[PDB]
């Protein structure tokens, strides 16, 4: 069976400010940091080895696989960025905490894009104050004017994950390179979505811990042949 | 119609010891950790900005590169890892200090290597202690047996990093990408041996800093429109210059 491995990425700066992130490029915080040290020796103590990396744009991201590479002494292994792997798009709700946003916006509202599917957060304009921090940032530059969001549904963001997953990362699977995705919920979320074949509504109540090694074994099809285990002592997990 | 940036990481581990390293994979001493952040900190303050960025298989390279990305906030870029960028492979010398190097192969021998453009160190065989750390490690499994080195003089490490740079890095500047290169000492000899059209002589004498970013501006067939220029404060650079010119004496 194929090995894959994931890790989302711990608590960030704004986190601690209860602020929605989204493409800001907030770094780890102290503790998240920790996490993916954690995270890495535990894979170290079991023995894992890979041969190629798969990360976002976003810091947070990088920064986790880099502390991870480092635990593990493998910081020589190719790594592949993208922005098909990044956390989906607040919209105007970014930088935003949890009361400007049910003041600004509404209860509910808040309660629609909450539990939605498919219904995404308001555009950010170009009078949002991180305008032109993302939609300008040069890391964007080649994307298409179709292809750069002013905002996501989560049903928005596993539609341009799951191009990255299927048009590069299964050929790598697929020749036997041994496969590390170090990204965030919502990216991560499309990749389980699709390998679990799951509902919305199950995608939608599905957590994945952060800092943990998920770990998958795939069949020849790449279909999962048992559910998803963590890497880890036990009271971490 | 260029701008090339190339950064020599600092001081290892193994330079505490006084030890050959080479392919040995060392990491950097705070002192080295510190000397990348202070070429970092240097890039941000005069707004460099990249667009792809080459380095060796070495963590203190891949780590001085790392640190770099962070200060200037690119930690984004493409990263692309070669062994090509690699240290000059010491062979035999590997681990050793300069009284064991002395003591098992002679002063004769000692004086001919360290003057010698083209003369290799013995070959790293697999009694060596250092044999299965190096040659045998699982990065290197995709090298042909006669790409791996069991030894390299300066000759050979400059004749496996240049097509490296032929193949791979010209054609990313030609298409105007702003290229940063994070190696080692010898490597970049190799780039800057070619792109100055400097002689063997001068190579070997050339002081290459720690640390300190090193600034080509390229013409359209990329010649240098001067030579090396040097990233810093004047005075820490000028300090700086001063101590490897001396280590060189
Ligand atoms: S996202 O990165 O997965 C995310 C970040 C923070 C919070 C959530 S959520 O609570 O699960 N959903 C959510 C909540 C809210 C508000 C709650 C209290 C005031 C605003 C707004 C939007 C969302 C959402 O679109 O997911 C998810
Ligand atoms: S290498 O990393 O560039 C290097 C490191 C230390 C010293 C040198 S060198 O003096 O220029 N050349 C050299 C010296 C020696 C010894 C000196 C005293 C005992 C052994 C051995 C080999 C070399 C060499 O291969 O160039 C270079
Ligand atoms: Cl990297």
């Amino acid at each position: 069976a194929y090995k894959l491995v994931l890790i989302r990425h711990g608590e960030s700066a704004w986190n601690l400010e209860n602020r929605f992130s989204g493409w800001y490029d907030a770094d780890l915080s102290p503790a998240g940091h920790e996490e993916a040290k954690r995270g890495g020796q535990a894979l170290r103590d079991a023995g894992y080895e890979f041969d190629i990396c798969f990360t976002s744009v976003q810091k947070r991201a990088i920064r986790t696989l880099w502390t991870v590479l480092d635990a593990i002494d493998q910081m020589w292994l190719p790594v592949v960025r993208t922005w098909r792997l990044n956390e989906r798009h607040y919209g105007g709700l970014t930088g935003l905490n949890k009361a400007e946003t049910a003041a600004k916006h509404g209860e509910a509202q808040v309660k629609i894009w909450r539990r939605s599917y498919d219904v995404p957060p308001p555009p950010m304009e170009p009078d949002h104050p991180f305008y032109s921090n993302i939609s300008k940032d040069r890391r964007y530059a080649d994307l298409t004017e179709d292809q750069l969001p002013s905002c996501e549904s989560l049903k928005d963001t596993i539609a341009r994950a799951l191009p990255f997953w299927n048009e590069e990362i299964v050929p790598q699977i697929k020749e036997g390179k041994r496969v590390l995705i170090a990204a965030h919920g919502n990216s991560l979320r499309g990749i389980v979505k699709h390998l679990e074949g799951l509902s919305e509504e199950a995608i939608m109540e599905l957590n994945l811990p952060t800092g943990i090694p998920i770990v998958y074994e795939l069949d020849k099809n790449l279909k999962p042949i048992k559910p998803m285990q963590f890497l880890g002592d036990e009271e971490t997990v």
